[PDB]
């Protein structure tokens, strides 16, 4: 069957504690194997948001779990319309977007996980980071300059900033998941590995669309610059942070479409592990019910 192949590539989509990573020769950036049409995609992708939008459901009726969703990416990966179609299928009530920006001069007050700390779903809750903690073994490692600003980083000279200090930030930030994952929070983090050659045309792209081009920040050339930088950081850190309990996919995000139906594929997947079951109406719920009904046919 179709989709047991897929279920077979999405665990080779998974990065695995010990594995190492080399995110140029591996992973590639487009499936050409793809066992499944586009229009197929588009109906198992229905498929996979209507079953997570019944997760939600039943997760927002227990009391147990939070869900947190780990978004990292190159700018043009998709990152913002894999967040939108996610969200589409999704009661608001239960679910909460945080999509981290620069550090306001309060955050920049705290340490680099505060501000993340804070905003954690709680019990019953899905949220979802568009971009996350990660940032700080990303960006700020392509920039390890912004470190001298960050009073809590206690980084005084470039010299000081090595391996040992991206070790430690590692440490640091799978003893967070591990503590929030031991205290009733499911992590799932996904990284959408988008072609530097995509990059180029999805930028290309926006540049020549008037309705779009309004929105073209020529920033995103600077980062794009540091291509290499990058790719380190990732590759050091899912080598580094991707645990059986919180682990890291590795989406290929060169088709649209195909990212969104892996993503929401994966994360019903992962959710569906916790069994989750609607309310069941005992006998005295029940009655209570017969009670109600008896009353509305029994008015005047
Ligand atoms: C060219 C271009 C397209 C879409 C985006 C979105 O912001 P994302 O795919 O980075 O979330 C950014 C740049």
């Amino acid at each position: 069957t179709d989709f047991s192949k897929l279920s077979k590539y999405v665990e080779t989509l998974r990065v695995k504690p010990k594995q190492s990573i080399d995110l140029k020769k591996d992973f590639d950036t487009d499936y050409d194997h793809k066992m499944l049409t586009k229009e197929e995609g588009e109906e198992l992708l229905n498929l996979g948001i209507s079953k997570l939008s019944e997760i939600q459901e039943k997760l927002y009726a227990s009391g147990t779990k939070s869900v947190l969703i780990v978004f990292q990416a190159m700018d043009a990966a998709g990152k913002d319309g894999t967040v939108k179609h996610i969200m589409t299928g999704l009661n608001p009530q239960g679910v909460k977007v945080t999509s981290f920006k620069v550090p306001s001069k309060i955050e920049l007050s705290h340490d680099y996980l505060w501000r993340h700390y804070v905003a954690l779903p709680a019990t019953g809750e899905i949220g979802i980071f568009n971009r996350s903690h990660y940032e700080n073994v990303l960006v700020t490692r392509v920039h390890p300059e912004y470190l001298l600003s960050e009073q809590t980083s206690g980084v005084t000279a470039i010299e000081q900033v090595n391996q040992k200090f991206w070790d430690k930030r590692f440490q640091q930030i799978n003893n967070f998941e591990q503590h929030i994952s031991e205290n009733g929070t499911i992590v799932l983090k996904f990284f959408l590995h988008v072609s530097k050659k995509e990059q180029k045309k999805r930028f290309i792209e926006r540049i020549e669309l008037d309705t779009k081009n309004w929105k073209f920040s020529t920033g995103d050339l600077k980062e794009r610059a540091h291509w290499k930088d990058y790719r380190n950081a990732y590759e050091d850190m899912l080598a580094n942070t991707s645990t059986k309990q919180a682990p890291w996919f590795v989406i290929p995000a060169d088709d649209k479409w195909f990212t969104r139906l892996l993503i929401a594929e994966i994360i019903c997947t992962e959710l569906e592990k916790l069994n989750l079951t609607f309310p069941t109406v005992s006998l005295e719920q029940k009655a209570e019910l017969e009670k109600a009904k008896a009353e509305l046919v029994a008015e005047k």
